[PDB]
RNA sequence: AAGGACGAGC
């Protein structure tokens, strides 16, 4: 478990929040190997966000299942840290409840996706996409969860073995565009 | 949406 699999961005922090209270707070779900509140170099004031890193991906998952999170009188806004290498890429920092899944071919059905994806989180809807004219399966689908974190969690692995296929998953982007 | 670490002349 490389650090980017165990690291959370924390947004919406009180400007009073320090590394200490961030650490105290998040250590109820485990050991932290790193913790920072980001500060303005000139004024030394909190920029309103920080990062925490747990020792195991188990602990991140327990923290994020354990939401919402309040610290210093504010509900904060945690999200899995997108790899630095990915900054500047299209949709890198997008936050969405909907997953694109491609490479599922013409034999994959709602239940195949429901079976595979349900232990990541609560699924609201599964859409297996068909041609409007033929009704043939187009080889891709979308899964919509009740929260963004299953999506964020799922896409840290690019390929998923679903119904005998090595499917690629991505954050669902708007049509719209795209 | 990045300070550190990974990797500062160790």
């Amino acid at each position: 478990e490389k650090e980017q699999f165990r690291k959370l961005f924390i947004g919406g922090l009180s400007f009073e929040t320090t590394e200490e209270s961030l650490r105290n707070y998040y250590e109820q779900w485990g050991k932290l190997t790193d913790c920072v509140v980001m500060r303005d170099p000139a004024s030394k004031r909190s920029r309103g966000f920080g990062f925490v890193t747990f020792s195991s991906m188990a602990e991140v998952d327990a923290a994020m299942a354990a939401r919402p999170h309040s610290i210093d009188g504010r509900v904060v806004e945690p999200k899995r840290a997108v790899a630095r290498e990915e900054s500047g890429k299209p949709g890198a920092h997008v936050t969405v409840k909907k997953l694109f899944v491609g490479g599922i071919k013409e034999d994959t059905e709602e239940h195949h996706l429901r079976d595979y994806f349900e232990e990541y989180g609560k699924i609201d809807t599964i859409e297996i996409i068909t041609d409007r004219q033929s009704g043939k399966k187009r080889g891709f689908g979308f899964v919509t969860f009740d929260d963004h974190d299953p999506v964020d969690k799922i896409v840290l692995q690019k390929y998923h073995t679903i119904n005998g296929h090595n499917a690629e998953v991505r954050k669902a982007l708007s049509r719209q565009e795209m």
